[PDB]
């Protein structure tokens, strides 16, 4: 009982199930498949983008381990968003949990990476498209 | 080698300009957003390219040019800014060099991106890199105040 342009925040959790499409991924590593979308999205669009992706993939917030996995497959002015969020008062975090250290250069809630940034960075635009970094678990 | 009797009109032809710090004192004391030092800075209404600001700041005001912020000036300019604002300023790098601005000086940047256009936000205690140079914002210009 209600019409469009009308909506609420989705709520989304990381993925229970295990999956990898193991022709497509970007890399993988440490049983986990990576993947930057080919078409770009704005920041929250990527939460649904990688959940319509592939099974069992959820939009990923890369740690100090990951990261510079992630970063070096970038150019020099390429950028991804990334799923590290904040809750308010809160800290940031990700669909799996963790605390992240984020470079606030902007009051926002979005963050990406860069081939040259060592944490994941707040951005003035959230609406500006980019690829997103999506992942999976492989089975085990 | 030149003296043309005829030049082409090449619809979207040009090179780099070259600008340099302006040599002539002046303020516009009703318009400049803060003054501090002896300087008049001003952020300009109309957004720009991160080098348009170049020629938008030389034709803001006589005597005017885009301006890089030094640690002590930086504060006081991004504390005048809202969480999501930014400025263009003026701090490049002039070859395989470190960066500088119209005035000299070394600046340090923090790189985000191996782009050449620089800016500044509140929270930002350097000017930044950012990913596009295209992208439109105010301004960041200074001129000097007489004596």
């Amino acid at each position: 009982p209600t019409l469009h342009t009308f909506q609420v925040p989705q709520n989304y959790t990381k993925a229970n199930c295990t999956y990898c499409n193991t022709r497509e991924y970007t890399f993988s590593y440490k049983g986990c498949c990576f993947y930057f979308t080919k078409k770009k999205h704005t920041w929250n669009g990527c939460f649904q983008a990688c959940a319509e992706l592939y099974p069992c993939t959820y939009f990923y917030g890369p740690t100090p381990d990951i990261l510079p996995v992630v970063t070096r497959n970038l150019n020099a002015i390429e950028s991804l968003w990334v799923g590290v969020y904040r809750v308010g008062e809160g800290n940031w975090t990700s669909l799996d949990g963790g605390t992240f250290k984020v470079y606030q250069i902007f009051g926002s809630h979005c963050t990406y990476v860069s081939k040259f940034s060592t944490v994941p960075v707040s951005h003035h635009e959230c609406s500006f498209l980019k690829p997103c970094l999506c992942v999976s678990q492989r089975s085990n």
